[PDB]
């Protein structure tokens, strides 16, 4: 078995361990890849977290909106892998929009330094990560991405819509670039998870009108669901990403993955 | 190994060795699944073709427009896979379109009497299928059917276009029933394969500005698809139809696969 | 004033005068149209209904199942309009599927008969009314038709979801034909609107789990449209139907314009 | 007549006659609107461009990047259409990305600080411009930005298709704060026209693989559209423009029309 087996995957995006990209770490991990992890802030804190998946993985940092340190990713990756080897994978697991431009904030409210920083991260930080690392990949490689379905708009998610609208579009450029590589480009757009990132704006909106229009957003889902949607279960979107990150799915580039329990397709 | 191993699998559609059908049978066989095959009008000849897969597997007939043949269907399975075993996994490969519909005559000359004929069989029949069988599915189960892209209008495909366009509406209703069963719904969109069926409408405009066009479709769609596209080759359809009858994707229903090499996420 | 000012249009569909044509027909005379009508079987309730148009127009009959109806269709418009004149604008405001097909039906148990009959009339009959009507229409002209965003599946739509993605799917096509005419063939996909057609399948499920699904479904609608939606009202889909039959927008084809409040642009 | 009679309309954009804003000014005056126009750099230059119209107009500056202009623009434009009066439309025609963000600059080669710039000119001040103006904007109101689809990715368009991602995005949440003034909010997604935008990156790919490539897009682009497309003529776009700044479609909203001779709607 393994259905990665022998492959080489980054994956970025761990804080704690109920962060999506710890799960597509760990179902990863089982399935046989041999993995390079990243964090951004607090890396002894990510360590901590990373000790618990089921085997070591160097841990490297990276701030994507830090220019020396996707100057030097590559390099640093390698000498993590082995001068001579090359990634199969990469996961792009990471978002951040400030706080002006989420959840009670009003929407005209958030000045654009704010709405900037929270594309850079979100959406131009694919463009970087694919720029570092497509040198160091391999043929018939794969790099995925995470996104929130941002064709319709909706209460709280605000300027993170915007920012994820961005991302698709970006996603379909580095498919073009990725081509070059014979590297596929895709993103899986999860339906919601009980993440930090959304309990900070879940937490953000306590006695508001927002709070309740995001308990609503959440129950819909489930409802919409032909297979119904469990938000405490991050490993049927883990899974996803898995199957992007194998050999089964060849020919799916510039696109996007639906991991959302089918309810993008139900009206009701 | 064996991404499908244990599972039982029932695959319609094979015609030759090119069909699509064929490929997915063969692929599911490598992978360790246990198959079931129907086949159409010219059985015998179909039994030549599936005694070329790498294992045996029962092969029944199946006209999808005949009550009876579908009537009978769940009792001819479970005898073919023993009393008390279930399937996993329904593909359903299978469309029609009278030549009135297609290639070079006019789109308004094709009677209804013909339309309605080539939507029974490539669009009603995802549904049909799915009520036979679902009584006799597992939870976790998988049914996949295939699609052309039918977002956009096109020269040649005509009214098999629009039979596509009612096929993906079908999917989405299939999805609803198919969840009450824990099953899975889903469309696989390839590219263009050199298979029997397009060779019929490629052969019936040789003189004439269809196959022109034609031709002109085809080549725009390698030269769209960042990993390119080999209309030879249909093994990385076959990959993507038993990714979705494995359990490396199961949180998506409802919904379309693109197995194209990225084509349609590209202008040009 | 008059937006139509001098055009002459064919409008089908007016059974009440709660029907969307019924307002389509109203608002088109309000500016400056000379209307042809047509209506299905009861023509003479169907002719007290349109005696309550603002102005007098010839009322033909039309049963689009009927080939001798298409078959004669030009002659008799033209004889209604004159020797020497052409239709600027049509209207294809039809529907219909059988009760199986709809409310409270399982699914899966509609059979083919039914089903293709709602698609007859449905979807392929928007292609008829065209071929019989583009040789008798202006270069400029304009074909307009009747559509329910079918892109997502829902309660109780069932078979008719199918059949508007079939007519989508036939819109596109047609528009590759009227295009050699100089005329715009595009749907208006409407918001609900509390006509005779869906007072039935409202009807339909009184006591039953499709009637309160049908009730929510509505509710969302005007919760979702950022300019809310009146149900009770036609008159914004008639002067949108307008729009597209007047010269205000002569570079849109083959497309659908969404007269529902910007319900589909939200998810809530 | 007078499809806009009566209407105070401000428009944005116009920097040459070949300005899409230009001719929607145009169209407008045609058809009654009394204007306020807005101009960026070369305001003497505009101003030249502007006394072309059809009627004067007050002119006032305004760069999209100036909160200063941005805060003083409701007042200024209140002090050009009197005390007591209000706008019943708006039109964003704008956009710049940076010469690193297009063309032949290889896409990963372009820094985020010129991304940015572009999304704050071409995207986020869109949601600038509403923020300004609705509290200045009269129930039944509209605003209009353009779009060039950017739903598939294309060669030489390169960021700016990222860019109309996020408005598009945009938009939508626009039209959620609109709808609380009872005022629309949509885009036109125009076709190719020969504006002084795209000659400058036409220009910029002179002996290039760009300039073929776009090229190949404006070609295919008028062979696609069932009515052709000649981008050479603003005013079928402008005439859509008016169309959505008029009363006759009052139900659409966080949309977008496309006014692009049917291309988006036809694969080849
Ligand atoms: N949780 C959900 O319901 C959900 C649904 C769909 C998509 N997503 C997406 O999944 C991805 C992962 O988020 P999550 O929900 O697992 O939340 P999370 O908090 O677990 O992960 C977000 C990660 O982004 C990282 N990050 C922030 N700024 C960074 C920067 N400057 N450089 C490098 N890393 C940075 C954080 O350190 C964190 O590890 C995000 O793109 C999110 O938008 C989440
Ligand atoms: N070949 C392509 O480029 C391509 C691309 C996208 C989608 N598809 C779809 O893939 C599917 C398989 O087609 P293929 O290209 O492999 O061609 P094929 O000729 O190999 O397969 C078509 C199959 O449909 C079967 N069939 C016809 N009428 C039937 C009926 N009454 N009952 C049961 N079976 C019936 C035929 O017997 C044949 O086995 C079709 O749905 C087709 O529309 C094909
Ligand atoms: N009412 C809504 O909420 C709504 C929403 C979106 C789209 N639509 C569509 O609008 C169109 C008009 O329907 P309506 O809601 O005004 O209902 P309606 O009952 O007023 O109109 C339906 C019309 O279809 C005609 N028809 C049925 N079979 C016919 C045939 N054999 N030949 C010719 N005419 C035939 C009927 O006579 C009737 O005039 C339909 O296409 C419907 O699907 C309705
Ligand atoms: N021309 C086309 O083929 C085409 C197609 C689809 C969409 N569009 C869009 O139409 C809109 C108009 O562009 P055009 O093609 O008419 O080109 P144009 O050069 O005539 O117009 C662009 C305008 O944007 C203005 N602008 C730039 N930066 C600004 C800022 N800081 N503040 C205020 N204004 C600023 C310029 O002054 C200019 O007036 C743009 O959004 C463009 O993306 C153009
Ligand atoms: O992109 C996301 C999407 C969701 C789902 C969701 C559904 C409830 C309406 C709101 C959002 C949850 C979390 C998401 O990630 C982030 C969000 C904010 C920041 Cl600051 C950082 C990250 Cl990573
Ligand atoms: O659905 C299909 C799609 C294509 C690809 C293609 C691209 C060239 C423009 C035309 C079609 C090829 C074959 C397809 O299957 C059938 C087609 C006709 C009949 Cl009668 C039966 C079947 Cl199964
Ligand atoms: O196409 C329609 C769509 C709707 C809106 C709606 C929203 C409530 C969920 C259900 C449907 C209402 C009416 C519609 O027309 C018809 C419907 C049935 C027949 Cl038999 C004939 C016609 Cl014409
Ligand atoms: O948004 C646009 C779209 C197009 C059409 C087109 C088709 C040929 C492939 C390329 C682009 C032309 C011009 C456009 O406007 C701008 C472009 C650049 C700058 Cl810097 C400013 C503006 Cl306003």
């Amino acid at each position: 078995t393994g259905l990665l087996d022998g492959k080489r995957i980054l994956v970025s995006g761990i804080i704690t361990d109920s962060s999506i990209a710890f799960h597509i770490a760990r179902v990863a991990q089982e399935q046989g890849a041999q993995l390079v992890l990243t964090g951004f802030d607090r890396l002894r804190l990510i360590q901590r977290i990373t000790d618990r998946l089921p085997a070591k993985a160097p841990l490297l940092e990276l701030d994507v909106q830090n220019e020396e340190h996707l100057a030097s990713l590559a390099g640093r990756v390698t000498e993590a892998i082995g001068a001579g080897n090359k990634l199969d994978g990469v996961v792009h697991s990471i978002g951040f929009m400030p706080q002006t431009g989420m959840g009670i904030n009003p929407f005209f409210d958030a000045p654009y330094a704010d709405v900037s920083k929270g594309i850079h991260i979100s959406a131009y930080s694919y463009a970087s990560m694919a720029k570092a690392l497509l040198p160091i990949m391999n043929p018939g490689g794969s790099i995925v991405g995470m996104d929130f379905d941002p064709s319709r708009a909706m209460p709280a998610y605000n300027w993170m819509t915007v920012a994820k609208s961005a991302l698709e579009s970006v996603n379909r450029f580095v498919a073009r670039e990725a081509g070059k590589y014979g590297v596929r480009s895709n993103l899986v757009a999860a339906g919601p998870i009980r993440t930090l990132a959304m309990s900070a704006i879940v937490g953000g909106a306590l006695g508001e009108e927002a709070g309740a229009q995001i308990q609503l957003l959440e129950e819909g889902w489930d409802q919409r669901a032909p297979i119904g949607w469990n938000m405490k279960d991050a490993t049927p979107v883990a899974k996803t990403v898995c199957a992007l990150l194998s050999d089964w799915l060849p020919a799916t580039t510039g696109d996007i993955i639906y991991a959302d329990g089918g309810a993008h397709t139900q009206l009701l």
